[PDB]
Order: structure tokens, then sequence, then C-alpha cells
């Protein structure tokens, strides 16, 4: 698509109060802030694929707060718009945020082991970073970007979703099109619902016919489910649950076998870590490694993917993933099914650099459009031509 | 204050020999000099409030050299006159201070933990990177920043400063203000005196009426004490020493109430730090631990605050402070206290950024009124507007 | 030397190659490509001395890639050019290459700790990399630069013959010239061979009279003796294997003693560590520490030194020494010696930022010559003047 095109398609979208606001979880946005965010990522790429430098900021700091991928996602996009990366090691909260805060535009943050603290954690950095500039403090309001937390995984859902227009050749086309968003095994202890339950909230969103697929007992946060049945009956398309991986994998179009730890688990989990009990982890975390051990036959298969729409769905994946026989004994995904989507599967990792980059974007530039034009029209380069 | 009166307080000062020097004690420099910090700081922010970029670096490094507050006001500073941070981990020294300067503008120094060799090692590393400069190893001479010492914290003093010039609405009114620079109790093994001989040395040049208060045992380097007693006696004002906290509390303008370990217990253990007896370290540290047990009740109690100056003189600390009940059991400050200066204690610590960054200006720019209003007249957005 | 000389004489060279290219080892470049870094080298030197900011990307990053001088050095090569650096910790190979590079212009490599599996680390990075730029996953194709090898040390070799060139008044001036590339004696466990490697494979394509003195069982890897050997025998001067430090001394021009772990010895230390044999790894590491113990005559000494061209050969050292009696009881050198050449060595040190640089420059622009000189007449201050 040409500049022009970009800009047109921004014009017939509303989204005003991005502006100086937070970015926590997809289904807190409106569905054409979420347009504006993958018109805004192409726009930058557009740009960049023209060697048309995006600088937007001449000075400015944007804190890194972790609690390897994302990390140079996060440092990727804040280059590309000007802004320099800091890294933190790991009312005290409060203090910390305003601290940090001084000559800082941009606070991404990543907070995902523990259930019911990370999405409050960045609640409560921005609120303190609120006030502050209130009571002057603060020369600016830091804008946050979630990285991802025990809820959502937003730049990793977005980047997905972009994926899947320019695969599919828009977003209307996405209209009708079959998602399995599936358990599968992985010989690793436990990991974060936060791609499930964001993909799942997403692509909700999109009009798309989706299906949570998951061995029973692996149930994702209740709430999240919630978000996705109402999205579909609310936008078009479906939301369906089951405990069939072949029933999902027929007639898909869009296949994403990644493994999680069941929600309540991680209830446990975390109840345990706050009360401090380290021999009940140790116990839960071995009661979680057998129980995975009894759904190994959850793979992406070559047979699989044979009963998929004409044998050949997208196989999607945020990486890295449990290749059997490469990188364990058993894992998520057949070697030969994984080669042949390599390039795809990178692919669409390289969309999380512009879409951290676009969320940056509309929190700080008032008129995106007018912006985006100046830097078209003065084209600096960022090579040498 | 607009630009123009910036530009003239400094036409009415002399400062030509703070450029390509070096920032280690304040009480090395003239009043004229400090009086040129304060003004180059809030010229700058005075800029950065208006959208004016303040970057005099195209490209160069500045070397951060700790032995994670300072961490991001040295980062900030850097940024924001356009050079990039580089950490390094912690004739050798000589050796060391050319290798890495070969493209380094400024080199920060944190080096605290030991009396005697802190300051003695930027002197060292100075004399190496002036003798390459003059050999012809090196294309240009770093200026090195204390960004803290066994002796004095420059950064955090003259912050404190600019923080009670804007707060008492110019530095002549500083003048005959009382300040209690006082001892508190914390449950830490033992903190550095270089906050305490910091303040208690710059006050004394601004014609205050300062109190150094802390309980028998706990005298600072006697070195410093010397220093405040020259400055008060010298430029006007005074300084005195108490070992009750009412009395300095009592009628206070300004109340400063961090605690620090005995300075003669600090040479104690860097001897034996010196002589390797780690057995020896252990045990001095579990007798200074007792021995501040039997002065808990040193602490900035609202009791205490009610004595004061019409019961509201300006509660300064350096952050974080130890709060009663919220931080730990027993501590430096009462949590109502501590709450209701909150807006103040966080305003105090964003001088920090500007003043690292006046200091490295001054360094290296042999004309800043013209550069100034040079960056002034350009006015490069460092956001868009 | 004048901007309008250094250009003319890249007109005499032919270096078409180089564009888009890595550089892993310096006998894989010609010699008229090898001479254009050492004249964009100089350039750049030529126009940062004279305030002239050499910025050519106004975003992007260069990977660090370690598995701190050298971390210094690419560090400061980047920001001269205007690329950021990020650190990364330490087909998995390929997918964390895409996954790196997808805003990465450059990425710089350091592994030397093993023999063999270095050198074809590099170039599966690189045809990974390259693979990703043609199927699209790229927007660009990243150049590998190699910080240091099993093989070769190609910016330290590079830095060191600059180096020459500067103390010899150009490069036609070492021809006759003798090199003693020695072993000396080292405290140290087993140092790796790139350096002695590096420096014989280099000297010998400049016409050098190069000799390779080293106790008999320190052999360092054959293919780069036959390396030597041709370069020697195809463009002119010598090459000489000697098990006696004294014969390679006498008359020597320069001097180069520095230690390395055999060859040999290294073979046996990976194949253990792929083995997983630890036991036999520390076993081997005491073998060769009582080795290389019946070598401590092994030392460049004061009279050495005296049986050398007028008993001043230029002492050449990457740094850091082992210096007898300060940084150890027995070790390569001499302290008298050391000091006496502090200032060389130094300067010596000061070429690596600007050879990385100049690699980077020559893998990125298609047009050094008009770049050069587009940026000559910009004259962009990097300092405020």
């Amino acid at each position: 698509e040409t500049f022009k095109e970009y800009i047109e398609k921004l014009d017939k979208l509303e989204f005003e109060k991005m502006y100086e606001n937070d970015f926590f979880l997809t289904w807190e946005k409106t569905r054409d802030e979420l347009e504006a965010v993958f018109t805004v990522a192409d726009t930058l790429r557009y740009l960049r694929e023209n060697n048309i430098s995006t600088k937007i900021f001449d000075s400015g700091l944007g804190i890194s707060l972790f609690r390897t991928r994302t990390r140079f996602s996060f440092a990727s996009a804040c280059n590309l718009l000007g802004l320099e990366v800091q890294d933190l090691d790991e009312e005290t909260v409060r203090e910390t945020a305003n601290m940090i805060s001084f000559m800082a535009d941009i606070i991404g943050i990543r907070d995902d082991m523990y259930i019911g603290k990370g999405n409050a954690y960045m609640h409560e950095v921005s609120e303190s970073v609120q006030e502050g500039y209130k009571d002057g403090v603060l020369e600016q309001r830091p804008t946050l970007v979630n990285l991802q937390c025990d809820i959502d995984h937003p730049t990793q859902a977005m980047a997905d979703a972009l994926h899947l227009i320019h695969e599919f050749g828009g977003i209307e086309n996405l209209k009708g099109k079959k998602v399995a968003m599936t358990w599968a095994y992985s010989p690793s202890y436990g990991k974060p619902l936060s791609v499930p339950q964001g993909i799942v909230g997403l692509m909700t969103r999109l009009g798309m016919d989706v299906v949570l697929a998951h061995p029973e007992g692996y149930e994702i946060m209740p709430e999240v489910e919630e978000v996705a049945k109402k999205n579909a009956a609310e936008f078009g398309g479906n939301f369906t649950k089951t405990n069939s991986m072949a029933e999902a994998f027929k007639d898909a179009d869009v296949v994403y076998p990644k493994s999680w730890a069941p929600f309540a688990a991680m209830e446990k989990r975390t109840e345990l870590y706050g009360n401090g009990d380290q021999a009940g982890i140790d116990q839960l975390e071995q009661e979680l490694l057998s129980q995975n051990k009894k759904h190994k036959d959850w793979e992406c298969t070559e047979e699989l993917m044979k009963t998929t729409k004409d044998g050949k769905a997208l196989y999607m994946h945020c990486l890295p993933a449990d290749i059997t026989g490469v990188s364990c004994e058993e894992g998520e995904v057949e070697a030969s099914v994984f080669d042949r989507y390599r390039v795809e599967l990178y692919k669409e990792a390289s969309y999380k650099p512009y879409v951290i980059a676009a969320m940056i974007f509309l929190s700080k530039v008032k008129n995106p459009q007018k912006t985006l034009t100046d830097l078209a029209d003065k084209a600096t380069p960022r090579e040498v031509k």
C-alpha cells in the first residue's frame, strides 16, 4: 500500500483516547483503536523500508522494567523513535515510579510469573506517574506499555493479528476464518497463560471463528473466556471451547498450538509464593509435570496438519517452540511441520518491534497523520543512500 | 524566571576555571562556581520545560564507573546532552583510565564504601587521563564527576541546595535560616557519611545557620568539621555541634535527619578490609548494630516536627528513608511526617539529573552563555509539538 | 596527511567486494581491501580530530555478542557511526540470528575459548542472516565483524599493523623490517592463539621479515603457519620458525612477546569439553601450568631489548601484559621495559576503535569516497566549538 492510503485509513478511524494513555489489555481498547495500531505499525514499516527515519524524540528515556526476545524488541522500538532504553534491575512502587521517570517518556513492563500481581503492579505504576505529573514532580506523564503480564500479551497478540491481516490480504478477509488456539505438550514446568488468553481475547474482536482446545483441567482464566464470548456474540463470529485437539484442527484455517499451565494451578502457586511455602511450590510443580505427562499426544503433527483446510493452515507460534526430536524428546510440534513454516514464523515475529513502536507513537503524538506526513516530507535518511 | 534573566546572572559570576576541570568536593570550588551550577541547572530545566533540546554532543561516551538512583540520574544527564552512557564492571588504574577514554568525554565515578580510598582513586584516574591527553594517546581530556565518594556527595548536596533556593525564593533568602543536619535511627549496618558531611560542607557556604546533631560517638570526619567552621566564620552564618536532637530541631527552618556510621568505625573497617581480616569486619559491624540500637529514640517524629518553626520546617532526605512501621519496625521518620512532605521530597530528587548535566555542561563548554543562547534560538524540539 | 590525500589513496585501491560482506580472517581479504581499512581508519580519525561528526546511521542497532576492552572498543565504534549497541547474554542459532536482527545493521561476535567452534559459529550466523534477507524476514542484511575467534583476531592485528604504519612512516617502510612474534611466560592457565596467529598471518602480507619464536611444544595452528609461508613466498619478505628467543630478538626492529597455550592442547580441551569430561579438563590445565613453568626464562627483559636494533625495537603487546614484580611474581616483561614503551602501547590500543568503525563503514557504504566527502563538507560538529 502507498503512503497516501495509510493516512486515509487513519482518517476514517477514531483514536483520540490513545494519546497520553497506557496499553494494558487489548480488550480495554476499541476496535478503531486496535486498527490504529495496525495502520501505524505498517506505516512505520513503509517508511523504514524506504530509508526514511521516523525519529520523533531528540532526547529522553524509555524505561525497561523486567521482573531476551522482547528485550531486543523493546530496545528496537525505542531506538526507532529516538528514545534510549535503560534497564531497571527487578509506598515503595510509587517512589520507584517517580524516581526513574524524571526524563522518561515511556515505561515498558514485563511481569508475567504470578496471577493477580502483574496487572495490579502496572496500574500502581501508572497511577503514581499520573499523580507525579499533576503535582509538578514530573515534567511529563510517562505512558506504559504492557510487554507481558499474567492476563494478556498485547504486543504479541497484536503482532500475531497483524501477521494474519497481511497473510490473508486485509482485516476484512479474517471474517469467517477458523483459528485453533490449542494446548500442546511441553517438557517445561508451567508456562503463563498470557498468550492463549491474549489471542483468544483478540481474534474474537476480528470476527473470526475461534476455538479454545485444551485437555480437561487446563482451563484458562474464566474472566478471559467471558471476554471472548462477549466479543464474538457482540461483533460477529464465534467462540467455542473443546477438549479435543482433532475437532479443533478439522478444517482449521489457522493453527496456534502452544502449551500453558492450568489457571487454577497458577492461583495456588501465587498463594504459596505469598505465604512463602517453598516446599508446597516444589510439590505443585512436580504435580503439574506428571499431569501434562498424560497428554504427550497433544502435538502439532503432520497427520493433524493433513486434516486442516487443504492440509496447509497457517501454523503460528510466538517462539521458541518445543520441537520434537530437536529441542527435546517430545514437544509441541513435529520437525517437518515447523521447518515448512519457518519463514512465516519468523516474519510473524518481525511485527512485534513495529507494534510496540506504534503503541508508543499513538500515546505520544496528538496528531499522528500530520507528524507521519511531516516525517515523510522531510525524508531524513536512516542509512546513507 | 525568563531566559534573559538566567544569562544575565551568569554574566555577573566568574567561572572560567570550571572549563576542562573535574568536580570532586563542593568546597574545592568558589562561591561563584557553585552559583554557576545552580543557574545552568535551572536554565537546562527551563529549556526542556519549553520543549527545547539541549544536545551538545553529536557522538561520544560518558563512562559510568561504579565500585540504582544515581545510575538513572547519570544516564539521564548524559542523554540530555547527547552523550551515550557505558557502564564499567567494577599502573592498573592508569591503564584502565586510558583504555576506556578514547572516545569518552565524561567519567562519572561512585566509590563510597571505604574511607581514604575513594577520593584518591578519582585523583589517580583524572591524573592518568590528563597525562594521556598531553602525550597524544587521547584526542580529548575527559572530565570527572564525583557521583559519590567517602568524603562528599556533591551532586546530592547541590541538588539539595537548589531545592532550598527554589523553596525559599532565592539564594539570598537562605541567609539566617536554621538547618538541622541530624542523625536518625537506621536498622542498616553502617551508611557512609558523605551526605551529612556534604550538606554541612555546602550549607555553610550559603550563610545558613547550620547545626550538626548526632549522638556521642558518631563524629563525622574531623577535617569536614574544620571546613564547615571555616566556611561559616569566613562567609557569614554559623556552624554548631550538639548531642541533642531536640536542641537542633527547636525553631529549625529546615530538617535533614539521616543516619550514618561513625567516621572512626569506618577507618577501622577499611584497615581490616586492607589487612584482609574478614572475622574482624563481621565483629565490627555487629558492634555498630547494637551501638546504634541504643539510640532508637533518634527519629524525626510528629512531636519533634511540632517544635520546629511554625511546626512545618521543610523535611529533607536524599531517599530512600527508613519509615517507621512501613519499611521497617523502627526507623528514621514517622509515616505521617514522611507522607506530608512526599511531594517536596520527590521534587528535591528531580534536581539531581539537572545538577549532573550542569557540571558536565560547565566542564565542556568554554562559553556557556553563547551556546545556551544558540540552543535557545535554534529551538530544536525534543518532542513533536 | 590532508583529507584530499586520503580520498586519492582510496581511488587507487579496489575494494568493491567489502560492501555488504563480513570480516572474519585478515587473510580472506585482498591486500587492497586491507589497505582500504587502514585508510578509512585514518580518515575517520582525521575527521574526529577536526571536530567533524561521522554519523552515518540515524537509527539502528549493532548487536554485541560475547560467548571488557573490546566491549568498549565495539561500543565506541558503533556510537561514532550513530549505531546503538545492544548486548546479548551468551536450528537454534539460525533462530537467534533472525530474531535479534530485525533492526540490526551490524553484529560483532567474540568467541575465542574453543578451537573449531568459534569460526563455524560465525559462518552459521552470517548464513542465517543472509537467508533471512533473501526470504523477506529481514529488511537488511547485517554484516558481521569478528571481534575475536579461535583462529584470528582481525581487529587487534589490523590495529597493530596500523600502529606500525604510523610509527615507521608508511606501509612501504615496513618492507624488510624484522618482527619477532614470540612466546613469553604467563602464570595464567592457557590463553588463545588468536593474537599470535593473527599478527603472523597479517605481517606476512606487508612484506616484513616475520619470525615465530616459541618453545618446543607450543606450535600454533599448522594451517596458519601455512598461510604465513604462502604470504611471504608470494608477496615478498620471509617467515621463519625457531625455538630460541634470543635468535628472534637479535637485530629485531619490532618485538611482540605474548604467551599462548599450545594449539594441540586446545584441541584436547575442546574434545573434553564436547565429551563433557570436566575431570580431564582440570587435569589438562594443571598439566599446562607446570609445562610452561619450565620456561619462565621466556621474558622480554632489559638484556634482551639490548640485543635489538639499536637496543630500542618497538615493543608491542595487545594488553594487558603480565609485568614481572607488579602484576605477578614472574611474567611476560620487565617493569622498566614496559614503562619506557607505555605511551606507544596505549597509542597502539587507540587504533582498535577506528579499525572496527572502518570495517563497519566499508561494509555499509557503497561509495566511501563520496560519503566521507559529504561528511567533510557538511562538517557537523561533534562538540560545541
